[PDB]
């Protein structure tokens, strides 16, 4: 299958561009990163940082997750995002989000030998 950690890559990374611009990118990537294919994916965010700099996070500031579990880890940098919400006339297989970019502290969860970002938790 795609491992966790390349689900990790596909639904929560975009090292491609330094800031969402454009009000229109989370109604493309939600689409293009098949987070749209089955429902509308509620919320998701995307990272604008190297892998490097988001597999390093596992070995950064250790932090309770929000299920409880003790795997999370918050960056000490902060880290250029962007925030997909879907819209109140968002109607699936129309799948409309607010774009809001922000500088914020990621926390990640990881898991694995090598030990790597499978789930994004929070942004603070
Ligand atoms: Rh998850
Ligand atoms: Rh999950």
């Amino acid at each position: 299958k795609e491992t966790a950690a390349a689900k990790f890559e596909r639904q929560h990374m975009d090292s491609s561009t330094s800031a969402a611009s454009s009000s229109n990118y989370c109604n493309q990537m939600m689409k293009s990163r098949n987070l749209t294919k089955d429902r509308c994916k509620p919320v998701n965010t995307f990272v604008h940082e190297s892998l490097a700099d988001v597999q390093a996070v596992c070995s950064q500031k250790n932090v309770a997750c929000k299920n409880g579990q003790t795997n999370c880890y918050q960056s000490y940098s902060t880290m250029s995002i962007t925030d997909c919400r879907e819209t109140g006339s968002s109607k699936y297989p129309n799948c409309a989000y607010k774009t809001t970019q922000a500088n914020k502290h990621i926390i990640v969860a990881c898991e694995g030998n090598p030990y790597v970002p499978v789930h994004f938790d929070a942004s603070v």
